[PDB]
């Protein structure tokens, strides 16, 4: 803690922005000192990872920043640790020059020096990170896509069970599944199974009801199994068609009694 | 580039190394001036990283990290891109004083001061990416066993398809499901459906005979489908045995021809 052991030499210091410069880092130093604690030191860095001119954030706090997707409970974490004087690391949404949102790790240590306080921003860009998450995604799709067992039950039989908690973004494979169908038209029966799905979606229904009559047209008779006696009571007010559609409690028993002569 | 604009001050060069103290980072500097580029400036953190003391890290190459998992071909691009005074970024496996090991991300940039060149050596810990891996694998690893589905073709006939590569990491859920065919025991018939996997090892076929003879005590059929003619050539050289057990091109040609009466 002095010019000795801390080596002076503005070479030296150089040569300590040029490495911070060479690779996108968001580190600042503000001082509480002046009034609303401004920033006082930027890198260049800085300014292409957010993509605002270093004049403009100088004298301003991050606040600008801060926008829809910004969480308010990050926001009042951030506020508790500042007045707690202790270290905190959150990651927070942030929004760019261009409205480009991207996200944000923010991590704030109180520092003490000559009898003085100091507060220094750190920002760790999770971009790679979700680089590589969404190159797992892909590989996943793929795969998802090649999983979708194809499993005929016997001589025009065949069944589709579905496993898992239907999303938004797993749908589109379902969809682009019923040019599939068209294929299997040789396929008298059909069986899904909704009983490894948790929940059907009343949007769901519709989609069944779109099935059956192009298969209808197609001669491919349609059945359902894996309903719970709760949600056909609801399905029955709503149409008395419903109860049309053969219905099994479960798979094996719909399977074992299927065959009978 | 001059005190002026650097901005001098003993005390804001102790805020900045406090500050890099704070979260370990491997960020050192190299003089090229002195022989074989040594290293003068390192920080506390960077001990902790490495599990190395500061007295025998300076003066010293960073080659002592370098081991058994250290990849030849990440080093001789170093080699090759500083020959090149271009920047390079790899990643190479590296030794920690106890022997632990452990991933280091390195990023060389050349600098231009007072007509003078200058390495810096940057380092950025994979493992917190590591641990993310691992909790996407723990949840893989439940959901895969549940994946496995469960669905009997009929009364006394149940089926279990495998399909993707079979690692050896993914055997150990094989050889736990041994314990669970034995409470399938009721059903006569199993078939297993080899087609989904691309190939099939040596040691597998070990598995196939263990299993086809604790079968045979329960009173169980094994049937094996989806095996392709070259393959099962060659095992009839090994054994005759193995026709013995029936065989399908197909499953949806086993499934209908099984029924006949
Ligand atoms: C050193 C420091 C750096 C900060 N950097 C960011 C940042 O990069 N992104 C962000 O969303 N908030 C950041 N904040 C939070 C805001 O700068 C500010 O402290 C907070 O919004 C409260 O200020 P306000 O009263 O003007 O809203 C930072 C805070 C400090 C103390
Ligand atoms: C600045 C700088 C930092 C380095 N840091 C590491 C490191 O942390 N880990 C590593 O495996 N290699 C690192 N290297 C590579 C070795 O330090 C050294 O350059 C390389 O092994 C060739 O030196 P040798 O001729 O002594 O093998 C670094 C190289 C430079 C130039």
């Amino acid at each position: 803690g002095a010019s000795f052991q801390s080596f002076g030499i503005p070479g030296q210091l150089e040569v300590i922005k040029k490495a911070l410069d060479h690779v996108r880092v968001g580190v600042v130093i503000t001082d509480p000192a002046l009034e609303d604690n401004p920033i006082v030191y930027v890198n260049q860095g800085f300014v292409q990872m957010t993509g605002y001119e270093t004049e403009e954030i100088l004298g301003k706090n991050c606040r600008f920043l801060q926008g829809k997707h910004t969480d308010p409970a990050e926001v009042d974490n951030i506020r508790t640790a500042l007045q707690n004087k202790e270290p905190v690391t959150v990651q927070i949404q942030n929004y760019k020059k261009d409205g480009t949102m991207f996200w944000n790790e923010l991590n704030i240590d109180p520092m003490e020096i000559e009898d003085k306080t100091y507060f220094v921003g750190i920002q760790n860009d999770i971009t790679k990170q979700k680089e590589y998450e969404k190159l797992l995604e892909d590989s996943l799709t793929e795969i998802t896509a090649l999983s979708t067992p194809i499993v005929p039950i016997r001589n025009g039989i065949s069944a589709l069970p579905l496993v898992g908690n239907l999303t938004e973004e797993r749908f589109n494979s379902i969809v682009c599944t019923l040019t599939n169908i068209l294929s299997t038209s040789k396929d008298d029966y059909l069986i899904i199974d909704l009983s490894g799905l948790a929940q059907v979606n009343e949007q769901t229904a519709d989609q069944i009801f779109k099935l059956s009559h192009l298969l209808k047209l197609t001669g491919t008779e349609l059945i359902i199994t894996g309903i719970k006696p709760e949600l056909a009571m609801k399905m029955n007010k709503l149409d008395a068609n419903f109860s049309s559609l053969k219905t099994y409690s479960n798979v094996k028993d719909a399977v074992k009694v299927l065959p009978i002569m």
